[PDB]
């Protein structure tokens, strides 16, 4: 079935079709290379900038019931966690993180407990402007993580706060991690001062969510395409399709989809393990 | 069956009898009041001083296969974790933590994942002397946790390092948490300078492990009784029996057995949540 599914909680909102839900999600994740015997004992923690809105408006007025992608959020954080790095969630507003539970790997003996044990952190997130105002060369963060999910497409791309946050990190030689539509957040720098210019990155292809609606993943088409906007902001998007590969470009680690979440996690842990 | 059980790994070592193993352990724990919506976002982490030796010598030459008690180690750490506080394990030697796996709640859907996700921290612990040498009024610890298990009876009670560590905490108004035979570690102050003098505490009763061997919990009797030694060091031990109750005495939070692990955890989280 490729028909979008009603989300009774909102006026004209829809979840992904049964066909696509089984096409791109699973009751169990690919969590894999969690081998880290010499864990980081420092004090630096990953800063996770998440989405506080679940509904994204499409071309036909219907709302898309999205949010942050669990796999893209939890797999990386899982590896980074087991590697000794703790994480602190923040939202532009401070409202709770909005997840796409339809892509949550219920029935995963490792990912769910991990989630349950850090749920409060997403539920009672910090307001990004508070975090930003305390940012100094000594801020103990080590990296900013912007997880995927169409939710990242709302809010973050026009946030003066996500901008500052990012400029602070690249300025202070910190890592920046992201995947799926998360880089759409980098668009918050398009209005002058873009320390993320000539950086190569791999994200979700515009051509991908150009067609996904043809199978009901979305109740309609996107109002715009973040991919080409990044191209105009001077960033290089490696992939033109969905391949599940991840790329490293001097502290900038990224992936193109739920398919690259595990690899992006290993790449992150192993790379920061070395830096710290 | 009250007969001690051979531990083929050591010369004349024995695990607790089947009767006592079912008397004092369970495949599932009492982990309970894990309700913490406003978690600590600071940087202070609990400092866990654990045992690096598994075998304790008894009155009859037989070795007792003990170590750190999982429940007394993991329940408190579980609550403190979900409350936003991270922990860092240390051993006098730096050798891996030695647990009493015969008391590990295999089959516990929450405690085992928690364990698995922080196993490395116990496996590759830090050497307490290294931690001590960096201790200053700014050390970001907030509390020192000395978990129970007869393992705490070996090494720690004569450690110049556990002593310094403890003096540093009470001096710097930090918390000190412990249960079972863990307070036996406080005996490391008996030789002058005991900021733990007139403090009341509840621990495992001498009379308890005076009789436990009568059912095979231990292959023999203890070479000495830490309980009375604490009494002589000027500390007040509330309980005279095993009751599973926990006590608070100005930053000193303690419990008397595996039975008080959950409560000691709630008391710890809730009390530090307030201090931080």
């Amino acid at each position: 079935s490729k028909n979008p599914q009603v989300d009774i909680a909102e006026d004209n909102a829809f979840f992904p079709s049964e066909y696509s839900l089984s096409q791109y999600t699973s009751p169990v994740s690919d969590l894999d290379g969690v081998d880290y015997p010499k864990p980081y004992r420092g004090k630096h923690k990953i800063l996770v900038i998440a989405a506080d809105e679940r509904y994204l408006p499409t071309d036909n007025g219907k709302l898309f019931s999205t949010g942050n992608h669990p796999i893209e959020t939890l797999l990386p954080l899982y590896h980074l966690h087991a590697a000794g790095f703790e994480f602190e969630v923040a939202t532009i507003s401070g409202l709770m993180t909005k997840f796409e539970y339809w892509a949550m790997p219920q029935k995963d003996e490792k990912v769910m407990p991990f989630f349950e044990q850090h749920k409060s952190l997403f539920r009672n997130p910090k307001k990004l402007a508070d975090v930003v105002a305390s940012l100094n060369a000594d801020s103990e963060y080590a990296a900013i993580f912007v997880p995927g999910g169409h939710g990242a497409l709302i809010g973050l791309p026009e946030s003066q706060d996500v901008a500052a946050a990012l400029q602070w990190a690249i300025k202070n030689d910190r890592f920046v991690i992201s995947l799926c539509h998360g880089p759409a957040a980098f668009l918050a720098l398009r209005h002058g001062d873009n320390p993320l210019n000539g950086y190569s990155i791999c994200a979700f292809p515009d051509a991908a969510d150009k067609q996904t609606p043809e199978i009901g993943y979305m109740p309609g088409h996107l109002t715009w395409y973040f991919g080409e906007e990044l191209k105009k902001m001077g960033m290089n998007i490696i992939n033109d399709d969905i391949t599940g590969r991840v790329h490293k470009d001097r502290k900038l680690l990224t992936g193109d989809s739920p398919f690259a979440a595990n690899a992006l996690g290993k790449l992150a842990a192993q790379e920061m393990l070395a830096a710290y």
